[PDB]
């Protein structure tokens, strides 16, 4: 469907078994989440946005679904301030920018 | 035109008559740009972003082209990575997210 940016992009997407409000986010490189628990293996990060870095935990081939739409990809988790769905999972469901 | 998000939505812009290079990001409500000079008074205001928030200098109403397409609003000046394009101008230009 189209969606429009007078508002914030959000939407509820099921993930390890969870339902989580995201922002959709083009301007991110990977999906962001807030601390939650993930199965398999995972290796330490630092992302920095504005206001500076975070460390992460990287978490890849983690199932995912979003607008129904059923994908795979890599999940950063920690403390971000909101969680944040980017390019890597948005990419899988077909999500383009048009103007 | 649309674009593709397996790379980061890069695009040109044009504000102060000097050609610069911005990402558009569904994710920010504001559009923040790197240091440079603006005409005119400033307003200030603290934004949050992954890493924290930040003060940055808030200057209204200002002539910014889009990849090619003419807007006038907010932009904000202050410490950032990278300059990004909000919402705020992504409605201007009548940018939407589909899939
Ligand atoms: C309402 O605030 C905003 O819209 N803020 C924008 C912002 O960061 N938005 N992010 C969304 C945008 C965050 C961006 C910004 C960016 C873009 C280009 C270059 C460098 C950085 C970010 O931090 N990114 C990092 C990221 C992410 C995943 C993987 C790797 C990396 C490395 C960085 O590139 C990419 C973008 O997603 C979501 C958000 C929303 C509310 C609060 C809040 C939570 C509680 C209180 C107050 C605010 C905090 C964060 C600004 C750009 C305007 C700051």
């Amino acid at each position: 469907p189209q969606i429009t940016l007078w508002q914030r992009p959000l939407v509820t997407i099921k993930i390890g078994g969870q339902l989580k409000e995201a922002l959709l986010d083009t301007g991110a490189d990977d999906t962001v989440l807030e601390e939650m628990s993930l199965p398999g293996r995972w290796k330490p990060k630092m992302i920095g946005g504005i206001g500076g870095f975070i460390k992460v935990r990287q978490y890849d081939q983690i199932p995912i679904e979003i607008c129904g739409h059923k994908a795979i990809g890599t999940v950063l988790v920690g403390p971000t301030p909101t969680n944040v769905i980017g390019r890597n999972l948005l990419t899988q469901i077909g999500c383009t920018l048009n103007f």
